[PDB]
């Protein structure tokens, strides 16, 4: 035999993690140990191997800078240290025993350890272009891939307006609060993962590019932008 | 408040640059400072932030190896050091003040600093294939994405011919000069960004792949090649 | 002249290699030397240059971390050290003499040195999905991009079956040998680069994803998988 | 020539700096430029050089990872970028013009640019060993290489006691304030760079190693320690 | 409160370790957490700190490449990852809670976590010089800092002789076994950490430098050497 | 068995080298191969080993970043690549065959390959302090560890004077030539590795620190300095 692996891991990009594989039912030092990777619905890959008796190793060139293999004879345990994790590293990792002789590569497998690296929040803004007539009403959409609610209860969703050649300016903060000096024609609403910015009556000074932003979970991200322009 | 940023930067790939953001109209140490990136017509990205009072920082994992944030209390100035610049780094960079409390992320913005990383010169060669009959005339085109004139007044545009299985051989240098031993059937012309190689009467020994080259601005680059082959 | 280059190189990913270019028929220290790269049917690229007299160098930013140029005056030889080789590095490399003055960049070329970095073995498995009726016969294909025969004479081609939510289990090893406990309804055959797994009569417990694997040449690789599922 | 260098730089460890050297009185591109280092009363070292005409460079192997040389032709200015500065980098840096024919090395010198990397604060604690009789009064000294006063007005000088087999525990904070539980027999005094801890009547529980600590300027540092033991 | 740290770690050079610090008795997110290092009888050093609420961090420049700080809000636990450990990393590591208003630095301390990086085995060989008369008996000592016994039961202690101008050659293996060709005049004895080599009757061919060697625990090491020369 | 190693290597700092070890008299793949280092009169160190059959390797942690081991089965040759060489890398490197059953370590040795990394030139300047009376004659010595003669025939030995509060200024170039403005009272002489600077009649303006410098072999270096002061 049996190969027992450590529990599930949940980490953020850049983190490191050390997985273990304990062996029983045979002489640990008499068989080699391999490690295999399996991405969500993508396929299997060979990482490398170690001989527990002498400590010699051999790696897949692709994973040489990402993984390090070791063993602890007294406890009959094999380890794999992973560093600088990225989204491409989310997978189920297995340890497998190599035969006593040299024919079969993986005769006994551990149950596997799932390692999930968190995904950045994506903000989808629609539409990309919004032609309007002065005096008309307008509405812009901003939806997130995950909840924007912070553990402290606040939802840090904001809206900015960038005029041609200038830097962005704050309009709305915390979903529905207007910044000091912003006209009441602007209003924000929504919650969780769906938000909306509305303009009751469009003025000439309102034309430009609008952006939504979330400051609830790192890394903080911005929407793609919506260009409000004169209809013609 | 007011945030005044440093002037425009023009650099080549691999260079480093340090941007500054001076604050006035408030107590510098009482508010946090963030830095934002905006690529030409692509969108906004959050880089990271620093607390001027204690010096603590938090970065977007994506930019951790590219940027370093610091401050100088006496002059109330914030700095961002960028290293190993590439074409993907050309953008307008902004500094923005974080509220006294914690609601709004960017209530006051600097005017921004544009950082332009120079682009490599691309040589477009046409046609890719040119079938010809022995005895015929031939003409090949080579156009550059930027001027090939050097500050010293010379235009280092050259033409090479590579026969099957052999190394390239020089034909023309400095736009229109024939190398010692090259037949007068070969002539080159052009200037600035558009060049042409002509062959008055094609001989069997002329078949192979022709390449244009520019040695005026680093990195020196070659065109994609034109294969002159027997018509059939 | 004459520029004589060193012989062909055959290496695996991650390796390093040092190429040489010996000059004769002129005063070595009186002309600069450049190095050029040419990938299989892709085009020419400028790497960098060195002045043999003073030792000064100038590099294409793209190759600065990959190559280092040096010279040995007594033997009139120029060298280029390449490190951390990858498949993108397989090419023919040339050394070329820069004029005495500054007009023509490459008036005399060496014959070139071909550097080939070995390619990983790819296992193509077909079909991706195989719907079947219980009791029917089934056949799965696995073909390799290169021979799976090891120098010692064995062919380490194996087959694995992964049931929903479980780890893979060994079925066949060394092309046609059944693992202890595997029913005789499973049989494997083939050699060289083409292999087949057959099931005489499909049972309910046989449904899942089948994978072929090769442990003959590093890095060891797996096929893409075939999902055997109930016909409906 | 005349060679005008940029002003003094006061930086903390880890920072980078970019120095300039403006040339006048001759044709900038016709002469090579060298850079030299001089540490406080220690001697001279050659860093490297650049040819402004072609852009080629040559470095002292020791400084290859630390310095990068570039030039700007239009403004007749040479630059030297230094990165990841440490205490061993504090020095006066000079630029110097090479002879036209390379007959001599440093014909004309700039006035120099002083770069100072800040030194960490060192707390000298006296005495290392302090044997006392039960009931006696004890006195410990802590003197610093730099003022412990912070720009906000406070002086973060503290005193800790580590009893045998235990972790340290706080005794005095902000020079003279007692933490919770601390006996009135302990008192602290001092200002700027000189401080003292006094124990009015030594008891068995007072025995161990005392440490002074400063939390005013990064990196925060501790004194060497004082072992209080009895003259049994 | 209470700050509970993880158990002792015994690691070899090159490994990484992740330490935890569980907090109870107060609101985890309301106070900053610091980390401190204490080498065996050497003093205290400040590593860095993290604000559990916002996630900002500040490091001692010296430890920036060695340590990474993170927190897990739900479980009220702080973490410190140490990488590429060396002998200078062996120490007791502590976590400590900052004052609510930052008036003092380390108000409450964890019990500490001991991290021991294994030391290489040192073979002390005596004497450095050994003048003898032809025909005399010679004796050489080799004592180790750790037992040369391997878990498999064997003791890989060997003796080598390097004759002037030649490469070393094996004399004795597994403490007392003679290699091929070795004269019966050479004999080895000893066990555990103390060994001896004896030469019954010194001959001219015996002159040179003798070395003891241990191949039981990585890295394998040699003794300093003993030069056998005649008292002419 | 016989183990034939490649010839001597003379390299400059920063270079890389690849050593070979050809085996004969036994089946190459049936025995492990070890590599050992021996610095000039300093002792022996174990680098690492490789199993030619499976390709597994084990390194001494100290040399992991410096050495890489590989084998070529067809030619029965083992290789060791060393990179980024420094002065501490100069030594004789050996390959040695392991026992068939691992009973002993280095059973058969190659003849060794000497690798010499060139040392920088050291200029010893005497005396460090030189008190003189106004009007007296002064003499300064500068002797080198290697010849200052360049392959082109010239000897780039120079003398500089740094007046209090000023930058250095050139006095003598090419051993005995006076720079512009330099008084006739200054004269230089010498050749090869021994040089002298003489001042016929010391004046107040002559006071300061004198430095000899060599610009013949990289890295260019300065002498320690001589402070000329008056015996007031």
């Amino acid at each position: 035999v049996q190969l027992q692996q450590s529990g599930a891991e949940l980490v953020k990009p850049g983190a490191s993690v050390k997985l273990s594989c304990k062996a029983s039912g045979y002489t640990f030092t008499s068989y080699w140990m391999h490690w295999v990777k399996q991405r969500p619905g993508r396929g299997l890959e060979w990482i490398g191997r170690i001989d527990p008796n002498s400590g010699g190793t051999k790696y897949n060139e692709k994973f040489k800078s990402k993984a390090t293999l070791t063993v602890d004879k007294p406890s009959s345990t094999a380890y794999m240290q992973l560093s600088s994790l990225t989204s491409e590293d989310s997978a189920v990792y297995y340890c497998a025993r190599y035969d006593y002789y040299g024919s079969s590569y993986f005769d006994y497998w551990g149950q596997g350890t799932t390692v999930t690296v968190s995904s950045d929040i994506e903000l989808t803004q629609t539409p990309l272009s919004l032609p309007v007539s002065l005096g008309d009403q307008a509405s812009i959409s901003c939806r997130s891939s995950q909840s924007i609610v912070h553990s402290n209860g606040n939802t840090y969703l904001e809206w900015y307006l960038q005029k041609p050649g200038q830097s962005p300016k704050l309009l709305i903060y915390k979903v529905s609060n207007r910044f000091s000096g912003v006209p009441d024609r602007f209003s924000g609403s929504g919650s969780g993962t769906d938000f909306t910015l509305k303009i009751s009556r469009v003025e000439a000074e309102d034309l430009g590019v609008y952006y939504c932003f979330q400051g609830s979970h790192v890394p903080y991200t911005f929407g793609g932008g919506t260009k409000l322009e004169i209809k013609r």
